[PDB]
């Protein structure tokens, strides 16, 4: 039927809002305090952005940053959430003496009416790798609301990959994996699956923290400015680099991070999630090379991650590297959907 | 239309079916030594209930248990699976030279034909606290390919019960749903969901080991006998309970296990995951009751345990119980298939 239905399969959608639907899982969101604390921060010391003013948050679970504007003085906000998490928003504005200001209107923001066009729109968008989820486009679809020159909070997203090295990680995935090589598992031959083995395991990116010093080259950034993006900029993501290698040694895979600014009146804020500032539970996320590229200190490694979405409110991520000096390249298809959550 | 698609919810099909097409997946349950080597001595040993028979391995993920039918000396044997882990059985069967005795049936056993009726149906259909994934009515489903007086490998159930205190445990949930009573996070007051945070946690059933000590009387067993039973036999489970309690103290929920028994014409050879036996992959299960009850040594704690079936592969259960002596009485309810698994 909606633009939302259209672009995603049922099961897919069932899971994802049951996931948001658990009190413990906003309760997670919720208390990561770098998250939280900033965007506070970013709403509060912009307030003249708020005050008076009239503000959409897209995908408003416990409800926590339409508090947030409204103790920056907007008029109203119209706080939109599709799964059971809507309800117990409600709860929250009655509670908090706030029925006057908040007005949870249940639902998919794809799907929902507003009564008017909005200042502003606040939301928390990012999946891990930013992109998960497909929330991007929901937050850009909300735009048919905002009025002429409104805002958006966040305003511009940041991704930064990095080459890394790390033969630990490489051969942890490496050996689940060879399992399949077994010839005699209870004397049967597994073998032949090997290969099939070894792409399942590499195809899932891994998401955890790691430290700095695996990083073989200075990060490269792209950007998606929210305000301007329309959501099919987001269908097909295409992100060439060429890295000047600093260190030598092997390439096992690039690392992923990501940062959002809040660009106000008053201020812009940002927030972090690089390996360079404290944990958040985004952590950061690696993809991994099954074949890993010697590179000498000065070489230069280029290429292309393409993310193209999915129906699985996800992307299929390829990433073709080449060490230039040697003609030496690595093509690689992660599934987002499904990584290694190495954390846990 | 068929058996399955009307008892199933199609999206918990797909996230289902996707789960076990993961080689991992296959790979966790075969590396599980006390499942694969049990159920590998169990056909072996008992070699002629297999040798020149016709056999059907019901769900055959990898194709594992086929293949042990076949070092038996199983003349033909046709193994059935639902999801893409068909594709890599099929590879298995032909890399181990066994195209003429093992045929791969890719599909729901519920919508295949088969050529011809066989001796013996072997299957792993066993869910955590056995009843979960509703797989046990894909192995009776099966029985319409049996022959007149064909046997069932496993082939009876026991599911066991027994109270259990556990202090700790159950404090860990008001800790956790505290959280909530927070009268100004980050400026807003959390307090009037903590009743619902707690519900939240009471209704997911605890995945995981434990020691034999918190166990407060012999349990009691409720069996399926795979031979007899019938697939609407299972959409109602009632396990009435009168425990004699060995130690006073507080209880504060039932703790779940499972044997399964392979009965076979030269011996019976036993699966068991009881909390007195070597851990397996699927731990036990213990539900809680947000209301603990006191019992002294010599009391009667009495009820029902009642699963009903649901059509996302699980069953909701109900537990009601008291203490016979004094009266007092808990009522809980359950999601089996959205368990805490602690163990992780
Ligand atoms: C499809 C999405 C909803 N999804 N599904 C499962 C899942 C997830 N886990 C974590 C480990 O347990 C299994 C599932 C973590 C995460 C996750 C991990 C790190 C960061 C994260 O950020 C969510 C954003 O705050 C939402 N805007 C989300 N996302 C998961
Ligand atoms: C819908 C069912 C298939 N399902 N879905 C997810 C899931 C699961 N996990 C593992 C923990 O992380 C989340 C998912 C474990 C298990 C699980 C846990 C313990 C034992 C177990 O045994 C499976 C049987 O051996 C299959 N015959 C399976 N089942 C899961
Ligand atoms: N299309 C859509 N319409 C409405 N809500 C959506 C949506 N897509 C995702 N959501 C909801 O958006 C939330 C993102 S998580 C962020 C929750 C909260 N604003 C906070 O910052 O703590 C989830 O609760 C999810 O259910
Ligand atoms: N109705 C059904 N029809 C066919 N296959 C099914 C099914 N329900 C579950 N399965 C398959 O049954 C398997 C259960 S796990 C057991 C796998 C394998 N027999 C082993 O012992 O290692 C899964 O691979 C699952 O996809």
């Amino acid at each position: 039927r909606s633009v939302f239905s259209e672009r995603t399969e049922e099961s897919s959608a069932v899971q994802y809002f049951q996931f948001y639907g658990y009190l413990s899982q906003q309760q997670n969101m919720m208390q990561d305090y770098v998250r939280t604390g900033t965007y506070q921060r970013a709403i509060l010391q912009n307030h003249t952005d708020f005050k008076d003013k009239i503000v959409l948050d897209v995908g408003c679970g416990s409800g926590i940053l339409s508090f947030f504007a409204a103790q920056a003085g907007a008029r109203k906000i119209y706080a939109v959430e599709a799964s059971t998490m809507a309800q117990h928003a409600e709860v929250l504005v009655k509670s908090n003496n706030l029925t006057d200001r908040i007005v949870v209107i249940p639902g998919k923001v794809e799907e929902v009416s507003l009564p008017e066009q909005v200042d502003i729109i606040i939301s928390e968008p990012m999946g891990y790798m930013l992109f998960n989820e497909r929330m991007l486009e929901s937050y850009l679809h909300a735009k048919k609301y905002l009025k002429p020159s409104g805002n958006m909070f966040p305003t511009i997203g940041d991704v930064h990959l990095a080459p890394f090295t790390d033969e630990q990680l490489y051969m942890e995935q490496f050996t689940k994996a060879n399992f399949w090589y077994q010839p005699s598992f209870h004397g049967v031959d597994l073998s032949a699956l090997r290969g099939a083995a070894v792409d399942e395991y590499f195809r899932q990116p891994v998401v955890d923290t790691f430290d700095i010093r695996i990083l073989m080259a200075k990060s490269v950034k792209y950007t998606v400015n929210f305000l301007e993006a329309k959501e099919g900029d987001l269908h097909r993501i295409e992100i060439p680099f060429k890295f000047h290698m600093l260190h030598s040694g092997l390439v096992h895979g690039l690392a992923f991070w990501f940062d959002v600014a809040f660009i106000g009146s008053i201020m812009t804020v940002w927030l972090s999630t690089a390996p360079t500032e404290p944990l958040t539970h985004w952590y950061q996320v690696r993809c991994l090379f099954q074949s890993p590229l010697f590179a000498k200190a000065g070489d230069t490694l280029s290429g292309t991650c393409l993310l193209i979405a999915n129906k699985r409110q996800s992307y299929d991520i390829s990433i073709v590297a080449q060490v230039d000096q040697t003609g030496s390249k690595s093509s690689n298809l992660l599934d987002l959907k499904n990584p290694f959550f190495r954390y846990t």
